[PDB]
């Protein structure tokens, strides 16, 4: 008996959603369909730009978190916000969906990241996050207890952006490993894998990460190819799981010389793709932890990822677990 | 030309957002479609027990002012936030949909007003409001000038809960009426008429508004009636122009002895019914400040009420002026 299935560890961020056409990306130089780094100054000024928004709680491994809670899977989450009203909403909506999470914020500044993500026409989200609070997070922030009674602990290529946070999870590696439990990670975004590739590549082959998620443009980065079918070849042999998203093309799962291919589900509309990558990675754990097979563990993640993609917000607003008694797959 | 066609004035509030069982009203005792007004105490009680939640700028002068500028009117809004996150986030979403917003925060505290809405499956919504620093809204905050260049001011009913904001609207209703404009208010809801029937009638009956807001409930209540058909004679009787809606069943635009009956637009399936009212008055307002018949801006105020009710949140997300272009409302 494990208290926890999955604990994630994250960039604690509320975002601030609008819709935009695509001229708004050009003329303000944001890269479409990545995450912009900025500072306070580029986050007041792109604010006062941005058209009305909604407010809502992200942060990809905090969303991954709210997904496994949703599905019924028990999960954990290490985040850090500011004592400020932004921070109250990221802890009263990750702890409602039946999240551990007990991270303390050290004061009212830097106030609560947040993160303005621009959604074109088209679906895709173009985000621009002022990291705020989250570069606290640090080691003094590792609950040992639920790291030591988590199935799998799971993280972001993300936290490689502030200073601290690399020791934190250092220190969930080593003891999840002390444990018998098993490291994830996911590559985040392509640009944040070309800054940390090294280090990234390093962390799986040492063996301290031992289940990874890449979409297609993570994979070409972590390589620098264009060849999809050598980066498949290459995260196979630098990690003992590898799951690979390919947006309407589904996923494909690796295992050494295993390859479960898996469909995208049938799907309405792309109303915003924000939280596709975070929530496929809920579905794929769920079943993981839940002892599924690999496909099953995939066929998850693509239900998951195709439900969050429906809706407006990073955060599936109904019942994943309802929706996976009716696809059949628990 | 006049600087402004509608001002409206009314409590400064960003909504919290979550959607419940029938049973979860029953539990918590929630007026179900109703307005409740809470203390600090009981809105840390509720956030409590709330699910994961969405957050969105409110209020109902703030969405009509909103939907007039969405519309292409010349909108302006007075209401008092406070100097904090949840104040910024209003004070830039009205401003960023091209509403005139100068209301100057007081301080941090009492904090800007929330509301937490709860939505059932029926699509009805049940708010719990906590006003917070809607209670520091008084006569300085009257921008003389701008009540002087406005076509319409319009205001809430809900106005009378705080304690010093009736002074406020006698004094744009002198300022108005001295500048040949015209006065509007909405009766809001109906515990709300509740409390304050005598005020309401007076405001009529002393022509200190011209123009009058009410749906079925809310007209009901003012005559404490049950006879829907006497509600309507009597509210003709009592102000110039009376405009109510019906939900499904439309609206009737009064004018002394003119009746103006409008059908409601069909929907695909209510999702929400927050900003329903709000918007029908901000499509009303915007047809009468063009010059519009009675008629045609009961049409406007339906067209623009439909298209709220079939999102979650209460400022439509879409250009309303496309949709008016489209209706041949134009
Ligand atoms: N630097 C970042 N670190 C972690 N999560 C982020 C970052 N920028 C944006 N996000 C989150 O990514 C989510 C979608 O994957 C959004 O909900 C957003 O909050
Ligand atoms: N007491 C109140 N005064 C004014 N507006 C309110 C009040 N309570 C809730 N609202 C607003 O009513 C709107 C729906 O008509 C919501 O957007 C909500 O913000
Ligand atoms: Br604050
Ligand atoms: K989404
Ligand atoms: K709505």
């Amino acid at each position: 008996m494990t208290r926890f299935d999955v604990l994630t560890v994250g960039n604690a961020i509320v975002d601030i959603i609008s819709r935009c056409n695509d001229q708004f990306l050009i003329d303000n130089q944001i890269t479409k369909a990545a995450m912009n780094l900025i500072d306070a100054e580029r986050a007041e000024l792109l604010y006062s730009r941005m058209g009305p928004a909604l407010e809502a709680s992200g942060g990809s491994a905090g969303n991954t978190a709210a997904g496994v809670a949703n599905l019924g899977g028990k999960a954990a989450y290490f985040g850090n916000v500011a004592a400020d009203q932004l921070g109250d909403i990221f802890t009263h909506d990750i702890r409602a969906q039946g999240v551990h999470y007990q991270t303390k914020p050290k004061g009212a500044f830097p106030p609560t990241a947040r993160s303005m993500i621009f959604v074109t026409e088209d679906g895709e989200r173009s985000m621009n996050t002022y990291l705020g609070a989250c570069v606290e997070l640090g080691p003094e922030d590792v609950e040992a207890d639920v790291v030591a009674d988590a199935k799998v602990t799971y993280f972001e290529g993300y936290l490689w952006d502030p200073p601290r946070a690399k020791e934190a999870i250092l220190d969930c590696a080593r003891i999840a490993h002390q444990h018998g439990r098993e490291m994830s990670m996911t590559l985040s975004d392509s640009f944040c894998v070309d800054r940390y590739r090294g280090e990234f590549l390093d962390l799986m082959r040492s063996g301290k990460v031992d289940i990874v998620f890449a979409n297609r443009q993570e994979a070409l980065s972590l390589y620098q190819t264009d060849d999809f079918e050598e980066a498949l070849n290459r995260i196979a042999a630098d990690c003992k799981i590898a799951a690979v998203t390919m947006s309407e093309n589904g996923a494909v799962i690796l295992k050494g010389r295993e390859r479960y291919y898996v469909n995208a589900i049938r799907i309405r509309e792309v109303v915003d793709t924000t939280g596709a990558g975070d929530l496929f990675a809920s579905g794929f754990l769920y079943g993981y932890t839940q002892g599924r097979s690999l496909e099953d563990c995939g066929k998850l993640g693509c239900l998951a990822a195709g439900i969050v993609i429906q809706q407006i917000g990073p955060r599936p607003m109904t019942s994943l677990s309802e929706a996976a008694k009716q696809a059949g797959l628990i």
